RNA sequence: GUCGUCAGCUCGUGUCGUGAGAUGUUGGGUUAAGUCCCGCAACGAGCGCAACCCUUUUCCUUACUUGCCAGCAUUUCGGAU
């Protein structure tokens, strides 16, 4: 299920952000800059991506669960399609604070979200008239948008997979606090300090995002034990 | 009594701070209103607001006197009978 490299170049993972917005810790991976935009080598990217896929396969073989983190506008739909494909919990919309460090509270929300969904499936909503029915149809849609991923989860995820570390800095902080490993995509303007498995790649390109997400989904599906 | 029927006052768990403490309650609209909706390391609660109580406006059921008189009859023309 390896990506080789040619997929990365054709997608466009080599492009980064502008030079003036770079993080100096990336000096090892940047390797140069053709123009006012940094261009990162894929030679260092490839082994890190392959090792990330290997660790994901190990997790799937051990039946451990990998949470998917993307809240950016562009990457949300792709991480949705691939997360449904891999059958893994996901966070597509805004990251609500402390779901991991404050595990106890949010399952109140989860159980009454499940109860609302089951009531909607049943005839309870049918008895009730249109106004307030529309009221918690809206209300349940609001719970569903924030918690579309984690009804099925019964415990802390064993590993995280994050698209933009700089954008989802809070999630990495919580994961670091809890000790759970994180596989994340780090860009030119990103901080790799607390990422256990650091693989560098583009975050703006929807093609690159799709390739990354599809690779992880294929790894989980190819676990098969 | 008064500010004044002014709209605020708080807690649990998480995060930040050596600490007293802070966040939630913040920003954009809207509303009688911390009323509601988006944004947001916050997620949810309680008392306040609103509703539950009384009265007025439309209709229905039950009740027909000491109250009522559409139809019938008698009238001293007064539901007087």
């Amino acid at each position: 299920y390896n990506v080789s490299m040619r997929d990365l170049l054709q997608a466009g993972a080599h492009f980064g952000h502008q030079t003036r917005f770079w993080n100096p810790k990336m000096r090892q991976y940047i390797f140069g800059a053709r123009n006012k935009i940094h261009i990162i080598n894929l030679e260092h990217t490839v082994p890190a991506l392959n090792d990330a896929l290997n660790f994901a396969n190990q997790l799937a073989s051990k039946k451990n669960k990998v949470l998917f983190v993307g809240t950016k506008r562009a990457a949300s739909n792709i991480i949705r399609e691939q997360a449904q494909r891999a059958g893994q919990p996901y966070v597509d919309h805004r990251w609500l604070g402390g779901m991991l460090t404050n595990w106890k509270t949010l399952r109140q929300s989860i159980n009454r979200l499940k109860d609302l969904q089951t009531q909607s499936q049943d005839g309870t909503f049918a008895k009730l008239t249109k106004r307030e029915a529309l009221e918690r149809t809206r209300e349940m849609e609001k719970l569903e948008r924030s918690l579309g991923g984690v009804k099925n989860m019964g415990g802390l995820p064993d590993a995280l997979f994050v698209i933009d570390v700089d954008h989802e800095a809070i999630a990495i902080k919580e994961a670091k606090n809890l000790g759970i490993p994180v596989i994340g995509i780090v860009d030119t303007n990103s901080n790799p300090d607390n990422v256990d498995y650091v693989i560098p790649g583009n975050d703006d390109a929807i093609r690159a995002v799709t390739l990354y997400a599809s690779a992880m989904a294929d790894a989980i599906l190819a676990g098969k034990e």
